[PDB]
């Protein structure tokens, strides 16, 4: 707030107007570029922590991958325009987008997006992240945070209450500063919580197939307006994960070096715990969370436990993903 406040001219040309988020990581805010005529743009002005330096400086690179071999935007990751230093902090300069999807389930009373909506979004979400992995990156960070709308505009319908409803459901990607090069450096902790897959988890090395998992979370979070990994907890994320999905496959367990989880290849998890009864009444088998039986949420239910098998190695791809049923709409 030192260095970010109304009416800054960062770098002479960058006319701060409104902050737009606010972290761990740093700024987001809302900008007039001056040099390119007044154009809203968002800048990334990052923490002076060495870990968020690390993550800049790789987001940058990765960007400037991304964006020299899809300069039109085809496959939907957000535009990187530039970047600089300015009062010892990297600011990152983007394109400007609108409300993250988790922003407008929020604002919208928590209620789920309409299916022909999710089909659309999840298609561009798969679209885009198998053009990542077909670039030898692992994004390890998908989330509804990390899932932009590129247009927040809404008209408003009484229902209960009023309604939003999007003019546009078009989405970017964005937040690649922890996108992982196939062939560099893996963080053994990647993604939040709330979405990150099994193998990451029981530190087993991770690829390509975290980010099905982590998408997989972001469809029923769409779906239901909720996650159905509601902790914070490593344990009790596996325990939730057993009430919903099954059990743990055995060659897994015995592979992980994360004994502490476990008791003769089994979960060690106390049933008699307040942790058990409250993983017991808040989680159900993946199918019993369904709204309708109609072939449509059917169809997009198979697509969802395929992107949740636990073996990364079996798990559904991002190409053959697309190739699902529950696309066939979009023709
Ligand atoms: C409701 C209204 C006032 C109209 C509103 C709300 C939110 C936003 C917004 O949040 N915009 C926003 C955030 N962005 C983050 C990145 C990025 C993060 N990491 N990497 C890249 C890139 C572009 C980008 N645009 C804009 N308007």
């Amino acid at each position: 707030h030192l260095i970010c406040q109304s009416g800054d001219v960062l770098s002479a040309r960058y006319e701060i107007v409104d902050t737009l988020g606010e972290g761990a990581f740093g700024k987001v805010v809302e900008c007039i570029d001056h040099k390119a005529g007044g154009r809203h743009v968002a800048v990334k002005i990052v923490k002076n922590v060495d870990r968020y330096c690390e993550a800049a400086r790789s987001e940058i690179q990765v960007l400037e991958h991304l964006n020299t071999t899809d300069p039109n935007s085809t496959f939907r990751c957000v535009q990187m325009l530039e970047w600089f230093e300015h009062h010892g902090h990297i600011c990152i300069v983007f394109e400007l987008l609108g409300l993250s999807t988790y922003d407008f389930i929020k604002e919208n009373g928590f209620l789920p997006f309409r299916l022909d909506h999710i089909r659309k979004m999840a298609y561009q979400i798969c679209k885009s992240v198998n053009f990542l992995h077909s670039n030898k990156l692992t994004h390890t960070d998908l989330k509804p945070e990390n899932i932009l709308f590129v247009q927040s505009d809404y008209t408003e319908a009484y229902n209960k209450r009023d309604e939003r409803t999007l003019i546009n459901p078009d989405i970017k990607v964005v937040d690649f500063g922890s996108a992982t090069y196939d062939d560099e450096h893996h963080s053994t902790l990647v993604s939040t919580r709330h979405y990150r897959a099994p193998e990451v988890i029981l530190a087993l090395g991770w690829s390509q197939p975290c980010d099905v998992w982590s998408i997989g979370c972001i469809l029923i979070e769409y779906y239901l307006g909720f996650t159905v990994f509601p902790t914070h907890d490593s344990k009790e994320h596996l325990a939730m994960m057993e009430r919903i999905l099954g059990p743990l496959p055995k060659h897994m367990i015995q592979k992980t070096r994360k004994r502490k989880y476990f008791h003769h290849d089994r979960l060690d998890w106390d049933e008699h715990s307040s942790a058990g009864r409250y993983v017991s009444r808040r989680c159900k088998p993946l199918k019993e969370f369904m709204l309708s039986q109609d072939v449509e949420h059917e169809r997009l239910f198979d697509l969802i436990q395929k992107m949740l098998e636990y073996d990364p190695a079996k798990r559904i791809t991002l190409r053959e993903a697309l190739k699902h049923p529950f696309f066939d709409l979009l023709k």
